[PDB]
């Protein structure tokens, strides 16, 4: 930039917080969306406890809480969770949840508030710390690359990984982009997060600003049980859009949140993961030890 | 009893009249994207004039006016001239320059109307039709595929084509997509409709719907001269939205738009074309000629 | 013999599901347009409880939740609640604060959910119906009168209307209209639902259609404590619409929501009430008393 | 900690301009609207010719132009006429009339240019001057007061004086709002600057904030003359704003727009005006004379 700026300001404002389920619809039927929380919950169950218990984590962290799908096996499991969400319409329903369970210890120390990743060191007050943070189901590619450059990817990043007790964990995902972006259409459904027969359709829309790819917009069709008589089905349609981020440079982002003091590794869909090999992932999950 | 007939149908977008150029930013400064209008004309004016020459031409209409760049030009080359155009804003521009040179009897005698291709069957009574029909400057990819079938493109196309006097000439040119589209970027400065050091910028942005390109975003930074006293330079931003027609498909198109009844060729740059030669034009000059 | 036809009975496209609240800002600093909840809650309190107790009242449904303000009072001096209230960043308190306590078997039993008096017969299933209904603090007003007709008034005030048990309550109230309208200004401060010294000013805006009170807009204008350092106060600015319902309508539009089966009567601002008295009430509290 | 009253305001409410014929539909049948512009022009037309004839005026400067009605007329009876207008919507058609008689000597020294009273000074450079200044139909109530005082009122309104040439006249008219207000509603056609059987309604809308009138929005209602066959007749729809300029206040406004340097009197519907006449005028034509 040349020159300097004294007086930046703005005369415009068009965009402001933009929350993507601000509209609720997303939420109203993300049940739908997921199908069997418990059929989903069955993979990768195993494996999340399994690392968890390994590296001796009792406070836990979620960030994409969304409407509890994780955070409430967490609980269940007997770990300490604490879980924070951008969009009240979905927390909305994992708080709803709570209540219904509110009878049961584990539920009745379950905490959730609203919070960002942009601002996640203020909202959350991690202060000692948390043993893991958990940012599964495709959330963080929500964060849009606005400001030009993946400032807000570092500083969101950046906090969430301050999360992160020193020899904690941090398991964050995201969707295999690296395969979308190849064939500009995304997975067709048997999801391993969401795997329900209701969603009818998922389109995808690939922009590529001046031949760089800058934004994944998926428009869902989810079947929403009944909405019509015996002859005429009803559906529920919504838009997600997400950055997409090359596995490569989300290794690479990642690892730098953490300054480079952590341990980083990455497997398929919670399977390991060798690059050339046969099995195309659907997500990515980045698993991350801090160390200092 | 069923019911009556309809032609559209309550599920495809109807849009709202939508003038790019209703804002009149990019008006404003066309001039400065242009350029030196001479310089600009100085390319295709020989090969333009040749060809409408050669085929015995006097009426010709312009249904992409613009400024009237082009149609100021036939009309000081002798040729009787009719331009329409649907920006109100744009035609302002020729309206002033044909005041401005009122006192010029063939000026006198320039007609400029507002006029949309879509409807320009009850827009221009073409009557007995003109001899040539000109639309230059990567005016028809404007058009949309909103419908969701090349419709609009079509019926365009044939209103259009419907204005060619049997024996007639239609110039329809667009920009080279097939490019575009392969480099996700547009071709740099050095345009031959398109020749000004005061362009600063111009960002593609392509839009894959389904795997499918279904539209192409420029946006051009255009210097105003000034701006700001030295040290610190102004200037103006608009973006400008077009289908990315891939040659084969324009030539069977617009082939169609005559009902084969015609004759039809395409140069690279006003030059003759032949797939896999070394120069990529930056646009593609139709010229077909009503046969019937 | 057989007909066809179409459908749109409306001329405009409206809003869409207009919740006023919907941006969050109001609700944000709601207890700061209250002030203090106790010192609100005083007065009334006495009359209200008195009220129900005479009437043997037990089972009450608060159709204007908001924060919950009477809707807790009622739960803390023993009754069985329900609450319902269509802005669900309204009852996001309320919600917030019955987890707090829901240590209080009291707040345990408290029912808490979203629903529209629109629809509040499908939301809300009275069955057997409550013994009484509450709808305080200037609520119903906020339901416009968009279909040229006070339609939705009656529908609404219907269903209203419709959960009250026979023999049962009906506490519904709103500003005094009849003053507003007249002078063109909201009463200044000091009041009985909302006195806080936070809330800097309200700015009435009266709109007659074709000379006809059509709505009054009201800009509140709250400081939120702190919002700056020594010198620079802060504050947050809301608006929020009413149809000015004059007295003398809604005694009769809320009459026959009862289709006259009902005992009515009317408090100033919870005294009693005689036009042309001295004192003018900021609130008009209409009774009602189901006898069929 | 800098300065809070540096150059004037900071506003951050909006940016645009906002034409309120942006949108085009009230420029396409404004002529509808006039109905008969030599039946509106025969009224006022021997005294608007007699006063400039009576004050030796040969240079006039029309600032609401519009569509031409007054300049045209000026033109005609001889006068060097320059018209101005924000709206290149509406200039748009003056234009288009005056290339149709571009012929007629008079008409082709007809300047027609776009500018805005807000910045006349710099968009008309009087110079020396015009022997006089028409702002009639109702034009100047346009301007709103979004800067809370009537400054934008003020600087309009002084520019527009600032092109009176000394011993020069000003002739700004306004709807007669005194009444509006008064009775809510606009009075029922037959007007002296719009009669048109074609008009088929004007719908009021009086907006007074906090108790003191803000706006007067009219919807009209225009019949285009076929939009249907037989049977079915069509209409079109527009909405203009107007700032409810009470008689006494605008006297003392435009006088102070001049300084008190000047000669003022202001005539009903351009017949003489006495308060508490029977005769209730539909417009206010205030007649200055700038002396100084
Ligand atoms: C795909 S959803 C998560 C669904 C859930 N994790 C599951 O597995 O079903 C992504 C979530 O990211 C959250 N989110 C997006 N941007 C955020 C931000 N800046 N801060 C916090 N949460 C954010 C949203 O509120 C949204 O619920
Ligand atoms: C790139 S500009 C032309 C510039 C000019 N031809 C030149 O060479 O400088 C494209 C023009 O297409 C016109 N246009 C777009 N859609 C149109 C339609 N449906 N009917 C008529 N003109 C249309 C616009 O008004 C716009 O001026
Ligand atoms: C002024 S607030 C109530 C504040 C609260 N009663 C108090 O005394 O502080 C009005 C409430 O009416 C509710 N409301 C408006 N329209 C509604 C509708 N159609 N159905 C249900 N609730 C509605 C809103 O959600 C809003 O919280
Ligand atoms: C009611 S119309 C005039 C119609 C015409 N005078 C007649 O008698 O038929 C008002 C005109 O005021 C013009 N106008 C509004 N605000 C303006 C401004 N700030 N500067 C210049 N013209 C303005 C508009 O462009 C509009 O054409």
């Amino acid at each position: 930039v040349d020159s300097v700026y004294r007086t930046r300001s703005l005369g415009v404002a068009a965009e402001g917080i933009p929350d993507q389920y601000a509209d609720g619809e997303a939420a109203r039927v993300w049940q739908l969306y997921i199908g069997d929380t418990r059929s989903r919950t069955a993979e990768y169950k195993a494996w999340l406890l399994g690392l968890l218990r390994q590296h001796g984590c009792h406070r836990v962290l979620d960030v994409a809480c969304g409407t509890g799908v994780d955070s409430i096996m967490l609980v269940e499991e007997g770990f300490s969770v604490t879980s924070v969400d951008a969009s009240d319409k979905m927390l909305k329903y994992a708080l709803k949840e709570r209540w219904n369970r509110r009878k049961e210890p584990a539920f009745d120390k379950w905490v959730i508030e609203e919070a960002n990743w942009l601002t996640l060191d203020k909202d959350v007050p991690a202060g000692d710390g948390f043993d893991a943070v958990i940012c599964l189901g495709n959330s963080f590619a929500h964060l849009p690359d606005s400001k030009g450059d993946q400032s807000e990817h570092r500083l969101a990043l950046k906090n969430i990984a301050s999360m992160v007790r020193p020899g904690g964990l941090l398991v964050i995902d995201h969707r295999n982009y690296d395969y979308i972006l190849s064939t500009g259409c995304a997975p067709p459904g048997k999801n391993i997060y969401y795997k329900s027969d209701l969603t009818k359709d998922i389109t995808t829309s690939v922009l590529t600003v001046n031949n760089k790819a800058h934004m994944v917009t998926l428009d869902y069709t989810v079947q929403v049980p009944g909405a019509g008589r015996d002859g005429a089905p009803g559906f529920s349609k919504f838009r997600l859009s997400y950055y997409p981020h090359c596995l490569a440079s989300f290794t690479e982002l990642v690892q730098e949140a953490f300054g480079g003091r952590c341990q980083h590794s990455v497997l398929g869909d919670f399977k390991p993961y060798r690059p050339g090999q046969a099995y195309v992932p659907c997500y990515f999950i980045h698993v991350l030890k801090k160390t200092g």
